[PDB]
């Protein structure tokens, strides 16, 4: 495993974060590849991509994703001003992250309909420190672990619905886990 933090590997920005609990290993591979293996983890997020992201990137991903418990596979990132944490969720484990959330619409992109939601994090950690901020979600109905994500279709649908993004910060294909187990191997481009 590599040390939690951010940096560049083989031309790609990467971010690997955990809550210090133990039970997760993250490795960077050739090109845009990264692997995650976890067993009775805490909360973590790891993946490769870009710093900063863009609002019209076409993100390609391929590989395997085998969660046992609560985990997501998504295009994941942030904006600043306004501060937003966002997800385009391609697959997940035992928990759909939109459970109980307010549905803000639908968008069709890259072979599936997605349901759109907005949630709020209250006094939680963020890229600028403790803050209250919104999260935007596109949750794919047809789950998969390879494909292409035309981010503009999501960001445009969000904007159409009143979900504004500020200036992009990082933008990665991320495996997230919350107190679960699993394995994943993903290549980004």
């Amino acid at each position: 495993t590599i040390q939690p933090g951010t940096g560049y590997n083989n031309g790609y920005f990467y971010s690997y974060w955990n809550d210090g609990h133990g039970g997760v290993t993250y490795t960077n591979g050739p090109g845009g590849q990264f692997s995650v293996n976890w067993s009775n983890s805490g909360n973590f997020v790891g993946g490769k991509g870009w710093q900063p992201g863009t609002k019209n990137k076409v993100i390609n991903f391929s590989g395997s994703y085998n969660p046992n418990g609560n985990s997501y596979l998504s295009v994941y990132g942030w904006s600043r001003n306004p501060l937003i944490e966002y997800y385009i969720v391609e697959n997940f484990g035992t928990y759909n992250p939109s459970t109980g959330a307010t549905k803000l619409g639908e968008v069709t992109s890259d072979g599936s309909v997605y349901d759109i939601y907005r949630t709020q994090r209250v006094n939680q950690p963020s890229i600028i420190g403790t803050a209250t901020f919104y999260q935007y979600w596109s949750v794919r109905r047809n789950h998969r672990s390879s494909g292409s994500v035309n981010t503009a279709n999501h960001f445009n649908a969000w904007a159409q619905q009143g979900l504004t993004l500020g200036t992009m910060d990082y933008q990665i294909v991320a495996v997230e886990g919350y107190f679960s187990s699993g394995s994943a191997s993903i290549t980004v481009s």
